[PDB]
């Protein structure tokens, strides 16, 4: 729903309630605004730049007011403050997909299903309605909430943002070198639903008796080499069906042209089984988060 | 600059200037309310806040029995809100990646007197103390007024280290293969270092025909910006970069290209860079650095 409640912020305005968490050149934190008794994130860009266009890093993250979708994180406001850049979004209290893997052990496939429509959604809102990518997706980067909503955040809108700026989600092809685009998302959020699916960032694919700690049946150049060069993770074909077992093995074929598509994926057996299937997402949310 | 004050409260600086930012880091310019002095602050925003985080400061501490001309000063070190503070001595000149923004290319009777603190500094570091540098590059070796050049970002601690983006990298073949880090790595970040500033642009994608005769025209012989996985498997598997014919002297040269053998146990030694031509030419040729260094950077100061 819409924020019509607020208007433009300054810093005085906002007051420190939580930490929610650090990243690389990032510090988000639970606030409230004085006009309106709103709890939203605020994400501290720590960062240096001539006051020229700083100005324009605000003006082309302007759009983000017109970034609305129940599947992209609401954006409240940004505004240069005395040090950093802030960016106050929607605050959403089921925090982090990893976050939430952090106490759950496994995410089950019923939920992954409404993860995967969630961001496959995401995906397309961005490039149907705004022509871009999100070029950073990653479990970190999927924020849900008690009302049932998953939601995709931080995505490079922002052309001069990026410019001014353990585990790797990124494509073979945008390691590589040339031919990037919407197919490395594809990728990233493939890797992230067999991440939450096995437990661990599988990269290293997780061996024959590695996964037997959850059922019954190192170096970065070294890393990279092993993304580019050897065979993807696959999901066990145990415990997971051989629908979610396509799906993902479908996001991650190396050839990008290869690799599944967002309509192909969108209209994938998977996505509409999960499209129909009742599941207390937001129940099993609070079973487990405590909230 | 043996300045002192010296316990410091967080409540005792003030905000003045940005400085930049990287690699898990934030320096800011900072004033000092009882003593009124200028320095750097390094806020390392690190996660985990145990006991840990308190063998950082405690590791740390070895830096205020580091000093060397060679070496940026230290005040001190502290907790704040889990995110720590590093108080450094503050460089009016800016790295060396500042002034090649604002010079040309630095001419290699400059780059001489730099390689003397750099190897002295590494040399310092690992003979006084037992650490090495982990981290030599331009952005690394700071310069000022009174025409000093030092080094800092250096692993005091080996906590810090193990507690912490690749836009372009200074890492040595071999250290990319997971062998861990030796003193040949710091050599070989020194020589694309000096590489880059003599050439005007990181290295890594070497400078075709066409684009030297662009930067010196035309004494030479021997577009867009490689993806991360590219650069690096250039670094390891193709051929190192070298200095460009007929231009620099054939010492610089030879000792840039000792610097830069991909095989760490071929690559020179301390001992060898110490005593090549090029830095015994480079000592008794004294030339002004700090006339040099103020001039091309509008800074001229009474030291
Ligand atoms: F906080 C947000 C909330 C929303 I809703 C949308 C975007 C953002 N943030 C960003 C971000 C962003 N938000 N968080 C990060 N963190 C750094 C991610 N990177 C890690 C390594 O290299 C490059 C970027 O970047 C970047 C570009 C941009 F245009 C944005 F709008
Ligand atoms: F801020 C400083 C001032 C001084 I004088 C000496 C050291 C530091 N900082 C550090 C640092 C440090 N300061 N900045 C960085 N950033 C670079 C991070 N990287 C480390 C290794 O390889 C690539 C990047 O690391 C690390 C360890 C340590 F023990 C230190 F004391
Ligand atoms: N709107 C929000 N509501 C609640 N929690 C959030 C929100 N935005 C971010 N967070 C939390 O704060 C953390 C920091 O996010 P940030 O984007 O700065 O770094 P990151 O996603 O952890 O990693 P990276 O630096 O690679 O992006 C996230 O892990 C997330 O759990
Ligand atoms: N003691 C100092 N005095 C003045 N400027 C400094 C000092 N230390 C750092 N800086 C400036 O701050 C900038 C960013 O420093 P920082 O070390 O955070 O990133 P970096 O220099 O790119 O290296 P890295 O990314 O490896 O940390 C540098 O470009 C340098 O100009
Ligand atoms: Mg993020
Ligand atoms: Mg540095």
């Amino acid at each position: 729903t819409q924020k019509a409640k607020v208007g433009e912020l300054k810093d005085d305005d906002f007051e420190r309630i939580s930490e929610l968490g650090a990243g690389n050149g990032g510090v988000v934190t639970k606030v409230q605004h004085r006009p309106s008794g709103l709890i939203m994130a605020r994400k501290l860009i720590h960062l240096e730049i001539k006051p020229a266009i700083r100005n324009q890093i605000i003006r082309e993250l302007q759009v983000l007011h017109e970034c609305n979708s129940p599947y992209i994180v609401g954006f409240y406001g940004a505004f240069y403050s005395d040090g950093e850049i802030s960016i106050c979004m929607e605050h959403m209290d089921g925090g982090s997909l990893d976050q939430v893997l952090k106490e759950a052990k496994r995410i089950p496939e019923e939920i992954l299903g409404k993860v995967s429509i969630a961001v496959l959604r995401g995906l397309a809102y961005l490039r149907e309605k705004h022509q871009i990518m999100h070029r950073d997706v990653k479990p970190s980067n999927i924020l849900v909430n008690s009302r049932g909503e998953i939601k995709l955040c931080d995505f490079g809108v922002s052309g001069q943002l990026i410019d001014s700026m353990t585990r790797s989600y990124m494509a073979p092809e945008r390691l590589q070198g040339t031919h990037y685009s919407v197919q490395s998302d594809i990728w990233s959020m493939g890797l992230s639903l067999v991440e939450l699916a096995v437990g661990r960032y599988p990269i290293p694919p997780p061996d024959a008796k590695e996964l037997e700690a959850i059922f019954g049946r190192m170096a970065i150049f070294e890393l990279l080499d092993y993304i580019v060069n050897e065979p993807p993770p696959k999901l066990p074909n145990g415990v997971f069906t051989p629908d979610f077992q396509e799906f993902v093995n479908k996001c991650l074929i190396k050839n990008p042209a290869e690799r599944a598509d967002l309509k192909m994926l969108t209209n994938h057996t998977f996505i509409k089984r999960s499209e129909v299937e009742e599941v207390d997402f937001a129940g099993w949310l609070c079973k487990t988060l405590r909230l």
